[PDB]
């Protein structure tokens, strides 16, 4: 025996779970079921015939990597329903001899060094064959001779010999590597892998293109925000890698492997919600059936679970924290239904361990600047806010995939709250696409995918407590431009839109919500305090409302209550809606059965070729109509300024005042004045403390923001970056933003 040996158990342990597997436990058990009824269901369907034309009728076709790959995926399953303890097929010998039989006839019929390594769709032909491969070569390792296992490891090292690309892919050529090599027990190549990730779009961070940015941010195809897409592959496929090689001689060394564990805390805690990976960071993805929400938030905490096994002191505890509040949080689906058996036997070990305390839930607000997205994280409910910009894609779509997800990122917003199946249980293939909520669209038409004309596409953060967002909408596919802001306080979030002009000659439409109800549809929902009518299928409108309320689908938790200051007119219909997967995924393994889902669709109907039009709406989580009512009666909330130029809003009882300035012109919002378009907020605390945020959301003012506030300080500290030139009468300072990359800087004002 030697390293490598120790190695490939240590993998195949990962894969299976040792024999350390308890199958006593229902849901280690239950998993198991399903490998054995899964592996069985294929086994028995296997066209094992001597000379057969295929392996399995459904998958036919030795030219298409899609049908190909997923060969591989199938064996593989059965290889581990043949591995793992605790399965039907443990064991069994006949099992293993078929398996093997596949292999070696998808060398010569269709997986060798003939095809172009090139061909249609190398992801397949370059990771994902051989990912597969891997893991079914140290399963069956012992039963498989050298000349066999050779027509497999020649093949793999033909197609994917190196690593050299970016994040996601990067990280998949180095478990490919990695893996082969300590079957081959190459060290040379074993070495390449371990190395590999030192490359670019892993450890260190990066200041363009794709990567994980010092914000938290994380990038893939270089201009869209993927931190739960490829961000997710990298984070599993990282962490199974440091994993194997912890403890080797090929142990990871690198310094920015540091860097790793702050991607946890910046860049995935912040962004999960019960369970749940929010969509707006997940790309095109959000499109394929198989990964909703809350599955591949189960892998993120997964990999979390993975990762804590070798963390260092510090971060190891931290992890275990945070994967056991996660675990028992998501009441929706169990996290132990959709992970390896590996996963479950680790988990399991946390969560019953007593001494370790589920971590806090996450309180903040938080500026990824640099793949335009920010998040709200409150007790009660979150809000994720999708933006794009010249920097970063309206939306991606190749492969046929993901082709309504027009206005995903413009300006859309997500409310996560007890209604933890919203965005599951096919919400995509069935809601309205050209009515995302909180954007504004010419009705029933789209937008193409690629990055905008407007820079001005961020916010500011005051000390991570509160924020204030802000885009410059402008579409290339038809007429439309409008100043489109959020402000996010302590429980409701304010909504403002202004110079919404078009020429399109298509009415214009801002979207206040897109709901989906309960099976019933019969969601309860008032306006102005008089109960609306709950059948499907009617559509009406609503004039003069200046509040309404929605149930939500759960007894408490998911209500959510609408505050229109000046009064506004709403458009509004609640329907059934039919779709299929196969309509946002025209790809052969997708599901084309019809799915039935309910929504309550309401927003606002600005016109046909508006000049200047407006709106304002607040959100009002967790609350009941009773208060929405007594809200609105008396609002914690009240509109400085909704202009072209500016949008304020302020916060009474917090001393909040919240400002993006529009243009590079001197203009003044309640207490603020800027002379550059910024993201301001400021907190006062009477006669006591003044503190205030700025930023250059636009990331391209390489000079300074000059700021002057209507109050008299006596004293103050200040972010370096910020200088302050006059402290009374008025407060004065000016802010280096020459490449502050959309970064918000702070300081604090003692008034007398
Ligand atoms: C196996 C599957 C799939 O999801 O079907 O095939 C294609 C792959 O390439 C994409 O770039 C990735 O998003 C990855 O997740 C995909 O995995
Ligand atoms: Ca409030």
């Amino acid at each position: 025996s030697d390293e490598f040996d120790a190695l490939r158990i240590k993998w195949a342990t990962l894969l299976t779970g040792g024999p350390a597997l308890d199958p006593a436990d229902s849901d280690i058990a239950a998993r198991t079921d399903k490998l054995a009824q899964d592996a069985n269901d294929y086994w028995e369907d296997m066209d094992l015939s001597s000379s057969r034309t295929y392996i399995w009728y459904a998958l036919r076709g030795n030219g298409t990597s899609d049908n190909v790959n997923a060969v591989y995926e199938r064996l593989r399953t059965m290889a581990l329903a043949a591995t793992t303890v605790g399965s039907s097929l443990y064991g069994n010998a006949d099992l293993k001899e078929d398996i093997l039989d596949a292999l070696d006839w998808l060398y010569v019929n269709s997986y060798n060094s003939t095809r172009s390594r090139s061909a249609y769709n190398w992801w397949h032909w370059q990771l994902g064959i051989p990912m597969s491969l891997n893991d079914t070569a140290v399963l069956l390792y012992d039963d498989i001779s050298a000349a066999r296992m050779a027509t497999y490891m020649d093949t793999i090292d033909y197609f994917t010999p190196s690593i050299g690309l970016t994040g996601a892919n990067r990280a998949w050529q180095a478990i490919v590597v990695g893996v082969r090599a300590v079957i081959v027990k190459d060290a040379v190549k074993l070495a390449a892998a371990r190395n590999g990730l030192s490359g670019t779009g892993i450890f260190p961070y990066a200041t363009g293109g794709d990567g994980f940015y010092a914000d938290g941010s994380f990038v893939q195809h270089t201009t869209f925000a993927y931190t739960g897409g490829y961000g997710s592959s990298v984070l599993e496929t990282t962490a199974n890698l440091m994993y194997l090689l912890s403890g080797s001689t090929w142990s990871v060394s690198d310094p920015n492997q540091s860097n790793v564990w702050q991607w946890i805390y910046e860049a995935y805690r912040p962004l999960l919600y019960k369970g749940a990976m929010m969509d707006m960071v997940r790309g095109r993805e959000i499109s394929r059936s198989y990964a909703q929400d809350h599955a591949v938030g189960h892998g993120i905490v997964a990999s979390i679970v993975r990762l804590a096994q070798f963390a260092p002191a510090p971060h190891a505890a931290a992890f275990k924290q945070i994967a056991k509040r996660v675990i028992q949080e998501d009441t929706f689906s169990s996290f132990y239904g959709d992970v390896s058996t590996d996963t479950i036997r680790l988990a399991k070990a946390i969560v019953d361990d007593p001494s370790i305390a589920p971590a806090a839930a996450p309180n903040l607000y938080k500026q990824y600047a640099a793949m335009d997205r920010a998040v709200l994280q409150r007790p009660g409910f979150a809000l994720g806010l999708a933006l794009y910009s010249t920097r970063i894609s309206s939306y991606e779509s190749i492969n046929s995939e993901n082709g309504r997800g027009w206005y995903t990122g413009a300006g859309a917003t997500y409310l996560y709250n007890q209604d933890l199946a919203q965005y599951s249980e096919d919400y995509w293939p069935t809601v309205d696409a050209y009515r995302i909520p909180g954007t504004t669209v010419a009705s029933g038409t789209p937008i193409a995918s690629g990055t905008g004309t407007s820079s001005w596409t961020g916010g500011v953060s005051l000390a991570g407590q509160y924020g204030a967002s802000g885009m410059d909408l402008s579409y290339g596919a038809y007429n439309l431009s409008a100043r489109k802001s959020w402000f996010m306080f302590d429980d409701e979030i304010v909504a403002l839109g202004s110079g919404i002009s078009s020429t399109a000659g298509i009415p214009i439409e801002t979207v206040v919500d897109n709901r989906k109800l309960n099976g019933a549809g019969d969601n309860a929902w008032t306006a102005n305090g008089a109960a609306l009518s709950t059948g499907l299928g009617v559509a009406q409108t609503l004039t003069g409302v200046n509040w309404v309320h929605l149930a939500g689908n759960t007894a408490d938790g998911s209500d959510i209550g609408y505050y229109f200051p000046g009064g506004a007119t709403l458009q509004t219909k609640r329907e059934a809606r039919t779709g299929t997967w196969k309509q946002i995924n025209n790809r052969p393994a997708t599901p084309s059965t019809a799915v039935t889902r309910n929504y309550e669709t309401m927003w606002i109907d600005h016109g046909t070729n508006p000049s200047g039009a407006s709106y304002g709406y607040v959100l009002l989580p967790n609350k009941t109509s009773a208060q929405v009512g007594a809200y609105a009666a008396d609002p914690a909330i009240e509109i400085v300024v909704n202009t072209s130029g500016v949008q304020s809003v302020k916060e009474k009882t917090l001393g909040l005042v919240g400002a993006n300035f529009w243009t590079d012109t001197t203009q003044t919002a309640d207490l603020i004045t800027s002379n550059k378009k910024a993201s301001v907020m400021t907190r006062e605390i009477a006669d006591e403390r003044l503190e205030a945020s700025v930023s250059d959301p636009t990331q391209a003012n390489n000079g300074t923001i000059a700021i002057e506030l209507a109050r008299s300080a006596e004293g103050y500290s200040a972010d370096p970056g910020i200088t302050v030139t006059q402290l009374a009468p008025t407060i004065k300072f000016t802010v280096n933003v020459n490449g502050a990359k959309g970064k918000s800087f702070h300081a604090s004002f003692q008034l007398g």
